[PDB]
């Protein structure tokens, strides 16, 4: 029998004949002995029992920079509503009864962690209505402007050696983006605004919470009023959009960053034979995750593990350093120059695609949320004051071809180097040279350095920030756009896309029960921050489709003259033509990670195959694993890109689907097919211009199938050299009128759709032809 979620707290069971079981509508929130403010966040089936995640709309969390126990629930005003994971069972018809109830307590904080948190600042979440221009921030100081000062041009050649930028050919390379304007950056105790600038290069107060609350917020309220009578020339009102992505409010005002971080961090559920795993959502970053031992006592506090303590394998040692060297500045010749890199932490947040389990293994994926240092000096003063220190790390044109050599390239490892370079009859934004290489021949090794002057080394305060997108540098320049859309190509006979290693990074992997026990120990460590190691992980540069932006039509080394023009080179300039329910065409999104075991037989004496699929902006990604080792699939040749990742573009039908309305991902074990359910009723009621939405009705379903030569099929396929892929195709189940309840996969050859057009229910039976549906009236 199949289970259907009637609403935010009720669950109704159906027989395989698409008929509802009488007296089966159960209120699990009531059953779990939880109050009205709670609703079911995620459901999964393990060991035949239903595991349910619950989260309260009434949760309140505080961050107190002083003290030992910094992150805590606000007991005082009935905000001590932690999230719960409950095991339910059938005691027979359908009669649910609670087995175990686990509570997810806030994270513990060390002395070292709290020194980052004290001055940690966070970007306002990205919305359905957020533009390329809202995201855009004013360009920072030039490399020669930081280390040398103003009017120090054509003196670079003689002075670059002292500042340890020996032979560096890019004085004009940007050092980051200014934080005095653009999208709001807030402390964990501070709250985010309902307003978003239309142009971040001009409108906005960035990290200046004080300057916003005193003067700018009032201009914002006047321009972009809630419900319209408003002008909407400088600002967008996204209260409705914010609310639709899980933002909690005190009427009009959103709750502080820490509360939003908690509520969104308890979004997805995975269950193994000994552990329960809880991760965040795709909308806003997750700085932690929960590993709950299923053997935990009735009233015990289950604490999360920080991502800043979970050391991942980025594929290569160099790939990890790239991410870390940009997290902040080291040495701390100041005293309060605390950031993540200095306090010896790793990547602190991820925008989680999802989490699932196969053969007691946990599978995760997501994009790495951008994180960089920033200056907070407050005065003469430092040249980098009120600015983020981020840069492009895209592989140089002169680099060796072959995946391993492209990703290990020392281009932009310690400091910035990319810009704009004229090559023959075209151009590039990536530095043409690395090592001893120059146009004349060999000139001595090229050096890079963190954008901090060595004279101002002591009188500088480099603290930490976290972005709401997979973009590290938002500085309004050429290279920013090519790194975001994947428009950097080499010029050698065999073309190759030069990857970035900090911007639009997709991280994925498989976690063992012992790797999860390690994670649990780190959450329970008191005193020192205990470090975790996840071995079977990988990273891949996954950018947004270039054709989602107006003005770009191909991806080649040769670039047309019109493509050096400002209108299609900077963020504010760039215009979106993306149909996937996002106003921006620059930041990538991922959702619906679901793994499944292949029904097709494998060679005798070999373990059954299993993979995972996930949806990203522009296509479907497939994660390939070796079942004999329960590791990521790999191959002998390093020149070929990790065979554990595959990407297949979408067509106009799949691109048309609003990725922000993802409801549920299912997998049919007998078919080997994934059903991606999108409910249009998950749309916000009003635009950024407060105009009522008129397309929040209906649904859509996408089928995902395995393609390619699969492992251990025969004697030849015992090893692979090509990554097996996936295919996303609009199933044929869709509506613009009906409001979906759920989809019953009645059989391999049949499916049932439960919906309401005018309150009364309707059961639609569709004919299934290996993933392709046509209605049976």
């Amino acid at each position: 029998t199949f289970l259907v979620k009637e609403d935010s707290k009720n669950v109704t069971a159906y027989t395989p004949f698409a008929t509802p079981i009488t007296d089966s509508k159960s209120d699990l929130v009531s059953l779990a002995q939880l109050d009205s403010s709670y609703q079911i966040a995620d459901q999964t089936i393990h060991n035949t029992n239903l595991f349910v995640l619950f989260k309260s709309r009434d949760v309140k969390v505080k961050y107190e920079s002083s003290g030992s126990n910094n992150i805590s629930f606000d007991s005082t005003s009935q905000g001590e509503k932690p999230s719960y994971v409950v095991e339910f069972t059938n005691s027979t018809g359908i009669k649910w009864t609670m087995v175990k109830k686990y509570q997810l307590d806030v994270p513990n904080v060390s002395s070292d962690m709290n020194q980052v948190l004290k001055n940690l600042i966070l970007e306002q979440p990205l919305t359905k209505y957020t533009l390329n221009s809202s995201l855009a921030k004013e360009k920072g100081k030039t490399q020669r402007e930081v280390h040398l000062g103003s009017g120090q041009a054509n003196q670079w050649t003689s002075q670059r050696n002292q500042h340890d930028l020996n032979n560096n050919p890019s004085p004009n390379a940007s050092t980051g983006f200014k934080l005095t304007t653009g999208n709001a950056y807030r402390k964990l105790s501070e709250s985010w605004p309902i307003y978003e600038p239309i142009d971040g290069t001009k409108q906005g107060k960035g990290k200046d919470s004080s300057g916003w609350s005193s003067t700018e917020e009032n201009e914002a309220k006047n321009d972009a009023p809630s419900v319209s009578s408003g002008t909407f020339n400088k600002y967008l009102n996204t209260k409705q959009a914010l609310e639709s992505i899980g933002i909690l409010f005190d009427d009009q005002t959103p709750r502080n960053v820490i509360t939003q971080l908690y509520y969104a961090s308890t979004s997805k559920l995975a269950v193994t034979n000994n552990h329960i795993v809880v991760m965040g959502n795709s909308f806003l970053p997750s700085m932690w995750y929960w590993v709950v031992e299923r053997s935990a006592q009735e009233n015990a506090s289950n604490k999360p593990t920080w991502f800043a303590n979970t050391n991942l394998d980025w594929g290569e040692d160099k790939q990890k350093q790239f991410v870390e060297n940009q997290l902040g500045y080291k040495e701390t010749t100041s005293t309060n120059s605390h950031n993540f890199h200095s306090k010896s932490f790793t990547q602190p947040a991820y925008l989680i695609s999802g989490i699932d389990s196969v053969n007691d293994q946990i599978i995760f994926s997501g994009f790495k949320a951008g994180s960089v240092g920033y200056d907070s000096s407050s005065s003469s003063s430092s040249s980098t004051k009120d600015q983020a220190l981020a840069w492009s790390t895209t592989t140089s044109l002169d680099s060796k071809t072959g995946y391993k050599d492209l990703v290990t390239n020392d281009t932009g490892l310690n400091g910035p180097i990319n810009g704009s370079f004229s090559i023959q009859d075209t151009f590039s934004f990536v530095v043409p040279y690395s090592g001893n290489h120059t146009n004349n021949g060999t000139t001595g090794p090229i050096k890079t350095a963190y954008p901090v002057k060595k004279d101002q080394k002591s009188t500088v305060k480099i603290n930490s920030l976290i972005n709401a997108t997979p973009l590290n540098s938002y500085g309004d320049e050429g290279i920013g756009v090519f790194d975001a859309l994947g428009l950097n190509y080499n010029f050698k006979s065999n073309q190759e896309r030069l990857p970035s290693r900090t911007d639009q990074i997709f991280v994925y992997g498989i976690v063992s029960p012992n790797e999860l026990r390690s994670a649990k120990s780190s959450a329970d460590s008191t005193g020192s921050d205990t470090k975790v190691n996840w071995s079977n992980t990988q990273s891949r540069y996954l950018p947004v489709p270039y054709n989602y932006s107006e003005g770009i039509i191909d991806a080649d080394g040769f670039k047309r003259p019109e493509n050096r023009g400002a209108s299609v080179t900077t963020f504010s300039g760039l215009k979106s033509i993306a149909p996937d329910g996002f106003a921006n065409s620059i930041a990538n999104f991922s959702v619906g990670l679901k793994a499944g075991i292949d029904p097709n037989p494998v060679m005798s004496g070999k373990k059954a195959n299993y993979g995972a699929v996930v949806l990203t902006r522009g296509g479907v990604v497939r994660l390939n694993f070796n079942p004999g080792n329960d590791s990521l699939l790999s191959t002998t040749d390093n020149n070929i890109a990790p065979i554990s990742f595959s990407f297949t573009p979408f067509t106009a039908a799949e691109s048309a689907v609003d990725l922000t309305t993802f409801k549920e991902v299912t997998y049919n074990q007998e078919s080997g097919l994934w059903s991606y359910i999108f409910d249009s009723s998950l749309k916000p009621s009003h635009d950024g211009k407060q105009t009522p939405v008129t397309d929040n009705m209906g649904f859509s379903v996408i089928t995902v199938s395995r393609t390619g030569i699969e492992l251990n099929q025969d004697q030849a396929t015992t090893t692979l050299d090509v990554a097996p892929s996936a295919l996303a195709v609009q199933s044929g189940i869709q509506s613009t009128t009906q409001t979906l309840t759920g989809v019953l996969p009645l059989s391999e050859e049949f499916s049932a759709v439960i919906a309401k057009d005018s309150d009364q229910n309707k059961i639609d039976i569709y004919k299934n032809n290996n993933g392709l549906f046509e209605i049976d009236t």
